[PDB]
């Protein structure tokens, strides 16, 4: 060119006005954003640009003796400490001895005197990449620098920026994500200082309850490093619509302030500030208001860094969420309730594709995706009130807990507004065995894009031979039975849930055979402590046909074979096609096995069934013998007696359906794996269990024509990836929302639950001793702890904010933490134990 070849270059300095799309592997996350974050429209960025990585890989690892360190540490792993204590201080410091290039030092200079120049104070804080990973976080693992003034001391802070990548909170963090280091950059963005008066969090969610309509806030005097810092404490404000709707005021006594020549200091306040609202109301919402045109601008939940000087509210960062559980897209106005058939289902694991298409394919009620789980809309249900008890009754009595959820739901208040014959049981599972005994015949010859049209056609068939209208009597007729026997049992003898006594030991019962049989499979295995020696250790999936060796065990493998031909096809997780059986995968089995062998004596197959029938036998004739002793006695005894002779005539069929499908869901299984083992031989795809992240329909035409859409399937793992992570709500809602006094001490929420047990740690995390079934106490938290306390039930801080470090972690772990309490390492003496708890605020003595 024309561009002087000038002209296909990277470069070494971007403006945040430069800074293009995508180049996020020149200058990072925190630099994208704050690239983005400028382009915006009614926002204040400050100005500044980033070092690109370009300059790191130039000065840095482009170093023999760097990248031969690089590699005597990848050597490493967690266990090694001390090893990563001295090569990361080697490091560390062969980087602040490692001048810049006099070529990029100079480009500095020229855009540093853009914004200008060096005599102004700057923000050196780290952006970093992981190649090829542009959805990896490094949030809160680099140093960052305040205040920082003049070229000499500008080049020294990037330099320690660098440094800040070779910690071993930094380094450990890399091992356990696996994320590999030469494959981790930094960039470094150079920002204007604000001296402000204010400075703090904000989520444009709430961060408990994901809310999405709701903000929530978190602000102190002074500098914002110290409230990442972990002592001071905050202020709390939480605004839905435009109303300031909670206010908690905490004792910030602590802010920080910038020198005027380089640097930062900590003053104590004065006792009448340190309970002063941080915000007034009207900045509170003028505040609020910016929050929400940003999470606009980007379309999804923030999380937000903020400056206030002289009035005015500066964006220093903006970032995403990524914690939500999502929102399945329903096209239907208003204020909706979902509920998860995961928690009915008794799954709540994600779901793949492959999988989810045919739990849909198949029933024929209108269900939703959300989070790779399934839920079903139940919002008109809620509206007539005929129907609205006439649910909550319902589920009252299975899915209890998914009940109390529910009722949460409906006084929020602002949400809203015969019989078949005895034959039949017979009949009907006969007629599924032999459907499905063609199915297998049938399949086998089958194949190519017949085979998958062949499926469609039995998906009908499987309808009509487990679904019938006789079928679904069947089993309404055992379970309406119990509802019956349940309350009329209640309302005249005053017993409760009778329906459960009176059933067991019930005929037919298929999941109830099957847990039988594997009783007997674990009583094979006593009498051989060879075996059971073996199974206990091995982690070979073929540890089947090494059975035989040992006459210890090897009935066992006639056992295992005989129970896995009735059986083998069901799993933890059936009703996902995808996951893997018991007859795939035996070792998945074993573990059973030998927690029954454990647990229960031999011959218990025989036992537990007796003890059974002779207790629901004299569970009957105490009930019928106590009936007659009172009003219309005869009449009612009489009664229950035909209804219990339902009862235990239909009880065990109810569990026979999910049986017969899943049964021709293996079939299909195997026979859809015969078409992918095929299609990689013919070189369309890779893996051949790359299918389960292809819906049915998206699947069914690659094998008509050959083409597929990789970067579809590579974002469908990388996101059923991110949800395997999240944890589905029994009650899901149309704003994302998440559902389910005594001497106390009074704190900040932050994260729900109850636990109990052991003491403070004042603590030398550095020289901590830990210990489990223990909550923990101290004032202090910061990210160098978050890779320390996997093992803690509940947590406890004085430092407070809601979005301070000891929040966001203790509310991913689950685990019920309050902060923000008056001076608990104190006041809580000698590490003794307590109770807490976290959807309210408090904390007591036991
Ligand atoms: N130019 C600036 N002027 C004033 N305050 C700033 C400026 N840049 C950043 N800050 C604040 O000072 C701190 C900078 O630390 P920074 O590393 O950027 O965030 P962090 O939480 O400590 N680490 P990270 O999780 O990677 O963002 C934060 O509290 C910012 O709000
Ligand atoms: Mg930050």
């Amino acid at each position: 060119h024309h561009h002087h070849h000038h002209g296909s270059m990277k470069p070494y300095v971007l403006k945040f006005q430069e800074i293009r799309p995508h180049s996020e592997a020149l200058v990072g996350g925190k630099g994208m954003n704050l690239g983005a974050c400028s382009n915006i429209e009614g926002v204040h960025v400050p100005a500044g640009f980033c070092l690109t990585t370009e300059a790191y890989k130039r000065t840095l690892a482009e170093n023999n003796e760097f990248t031969q360190l690089l590699q005597r540490l990848s050597s490493l792993k967690t266990s090694d400490m001390d090893a990563i204590r001295e090569i990361s201080e080697t490091i560390r410091t062969l980087i602040q001895h490692t001048q810049i290039p006099s070529e990029i030092a100079s480009y500095m200079d020229a855009t540093l005197l853009d914004v200008g120049g060096y005599e102004m104070p700057f923000a050196v804080r780290s952006s970093a990449t992981a190649e090829d990973l542009p959805h990896a976080s490094f949030a809160g693992q680099h140093d960052t620098y305040l205040n920082i003034i003049g070229k000499d001391a500008l080049l020294q802070h990037i330099s320690m920026c660098w440094a800040s990548l070779f910690t071993e909170r930094a380094i450990i963090y890399r091992i356990q994500n696996q994320f590999d280091h030469r494959k981790v950059q930094l960039a470094v963005v150079i920002q204007q200082m604000i001296s402000p008066e204010a400075s703090g969090i904000l989520f444009t969610a709430d961060p408990i309850t994901s809310n999405r309509k709701s903000l929530s806030i978190d602000a102190s005097f002074g500098l914002g490093e110290a409230l990442v810092s972990g002592l001071v404490s905050a202020d709390s404000y939480t605004v839905r619509e435009n109303t300031i709707t909670n206010k908690i005021i905490a004792t910030k006594k602590l802010a920080i302030y910038s020198l005027k020549e380089g640097g930062t200091e900590t003053r104590i306040l004065e006792k009448s500030q340190q309970t002063k609202q941080t915000l007034t109301d009207q900045q509170i919402i003028q505040l609020a208001k910016l929050g929400r045109k940003i999470e606009a601008y980007f379309g999804k939940p923030q999380d937000i860094e903020w400056c206030l000087a002289e009035g005015a509210f500066y964006i220093v960062q903006s970032r995403p969420i990524t914690t939500l559980y999502p929102i399945p897209e329903v096209n239907e106005p208003g204020n909706r309730v979902y509920i998860s058939v995961a928690h009915q289902q008794m799954m709540t694991d994600a779901m793949k594709p492959l999988g989810l298409s045919f739990y849909l394919m198949t029933t024929p009620a209108t269900m939703y995706t959300a989070g790779g789980r399934l839920f079903v809309d139940i919002t008109q249900s809620l509206s007539a009130k005929v129907s609205r008890d006439m649910m909550v009754n319902s589920l009252g009595q299975s899915d209890p807990l998914i009940k109390d959820a529910l009722l949460t739901v409906i006084n929020k208040k602002g949400f809203l507004p015969s019989i078949p014959d005895s034959s039949s049981v017979f009949e009907l599972v006969r007629n599924s065995e032999n459907s499905i005994k063609h199915l297998k015949q049938s399949i086998e010859t089958k194949s190519g894009s017949d085979l998958f049209d062949f499926i469609v056609e039995d998906l009908e068939e499987l309808k009509r031979v487990l679904f019938n209208p006789t079928s679904i009597d069947a089993i309404m007729a055992g379970m309406d039975a119990s509802a019956w026997l349940n309350e009329h049992i209640y309302q005249w003898l005053g017993e409760k849930n009778v329906a459960d006594k009176l059933s067991e030991s019930a005929p037919n019962n298929i999941t109830s055979q099957m847990y039988l049989e594997l009783l007997d499979v674990a009583d094979v295995i006593r009498p051989y402590p060879a075996v059971r020696a073996y199974l206990e250790q091995t982690k070979n999936p073929d540890f089947m046909n090494e059975l035989a060796t040992l006459e210890g065990g090897a009935e066992t493998k006639k056992a295992l074979e005989d129970y896995l031909q009735k059986y083998g096809m069901r799993c933890a997780g059936e009703i996902d096609l995808t996951k893997t059986r018991w007859i795939e995968n035996p070792l998945t089995l074993i573990p059973l096995i030998l927690s029954n062998i454990k647990n229960f004596d031999s011959s218990a197959s025989m036992h537990k069934f007796a003890q059974g029938e002779k207790e629901a036998f004299h569970k009957e004739q105490e009930i019928l013998r106590r009936l007659q002793e009172l009003p219309d006695g005869e009449q009612k005894a009489m009664e229950t007696k035909e209804k219990i002779d339902i009862l235990r005539h239909f009880i065990g069929y109810r569990e026979y359906p999910k049986y017969g499908m899943i049964n021709r869901y293996f079939i299909y299984k195997l026979a859809l794996l015969r078409a992918g083992e095929q299609l990689v031989k013919d070189g369309i795809l890779q893996e051949h269990e790359d299918i389960y992240f292809l819906y049915f329909e998206e699947l069914r035409e690659v094998v008509r024509t050959g083409q597929v859409d990789y970067e579809l399937i590579n974002a469908r793992k990388r996101d059923f990836a991110t949800f395997e992570k999240l944890t589905p709500p029994r009650i899901l809602t149309s704003d994302g929302e998440m559902i389910n006094p005594k001497d106390a001490i009074l704190g900040l929420p932050v994260s729900s639950g109850t636990v109990e047990g052991r003491a403070r740690v004042i603590l030398e995390m550095e020289k901590a001793d830990l210990e489990d079934g223990d909550i923990l106490v101290t004032a202090y938290t910061d990210p160098s702890w978050t890779p320390a306390f996997v093992s803690i039930k509940g947590l406890v801080t004085e430092v407070g904010g809601l979005m301070t470090h000891g929040a966001v972690i203790a509310r991913e772990y689950g685990l019920p933490a309050v902060v923000g309490v008056e001076n608990a390492t104190t006041i809580i003496k000698d590490g003794q134990q307590i109770r807490i708890n976290g959807t309210e605020g408090y904390i007591e003595i036991l």
